[PDB]
DNA sequence: TGACTGGTTGGCCACTCAATTTGCATCTATATAGATGCGCATCTATAT
């Protein structure tokens, strides 16, 4: 009946535009055009991760039949005590590059090489 | 006639994690010797 779907809208997650989200998207675009690194800080329930999701979605990948894709924005949440091989594995996986095994020095070189040409 | 011979169905390196030692900084809750102040005795002086 009608009552059963309604848990799902409620339980279901959604994104609501808010002033705080808009503020970040414009600031990040300044940083992205300028190629300036920066940090975002704030308390854990302010919804930082969600604003960053909403930002990622506004810039879809472009894919041709043969050559590899353009992807402007990469988002990763490291695991606790994330080491070098674990960081390179996450950058590599968010792009779905097929190679999965390697020495730390091999993943380092391979990560630099997939950020290049892919146009991040 | 009793001999001879032939017959024949894991290793070499690079990286990571639980641990467990050692050292340092920060309470903390008690233990312990010195000022300070009444509370009365004791002496001295003064007056009728
Ligand atoms: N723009 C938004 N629209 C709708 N809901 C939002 C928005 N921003 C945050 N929320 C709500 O915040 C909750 C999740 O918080 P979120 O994970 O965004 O916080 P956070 O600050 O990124 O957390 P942390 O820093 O601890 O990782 C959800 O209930 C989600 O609906
Ligand atoms: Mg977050």
């Amino acid at each position: 009946e009608w009552l059963q779907a309604e848990i799902a809208r409620l339980k279901g997650k959604s994104i609501v535009p808010l002033q705080q989200v808009k503020t970040l998207h414009d600031w990040l675009d300044g940083k992205r055009k300028a190629r300036k690194s920066c940090r975002v800080v704030g308390e854990s329930r302010t919804g930082k991760t969600v604003a960053c999701d909403a930002y990622r979605y506004r810039h879809k990948p472009q894919q041709e039949a043969g050559r590899p894709p353009t992807v402007p924005v990469v988002y990763i949440r490291p695991h606790q005590k994330c080491g070098p091989k674990d960081l390179f594995k996450k950058i590599t996986e968010y792009l779905k590059y097929r190679v999965t095994k390697g020495t730390v020095s091999d993943f380092r070189d391979r990560t630099i090489e997939v950020l290049k040409g892919c146009g991040v």
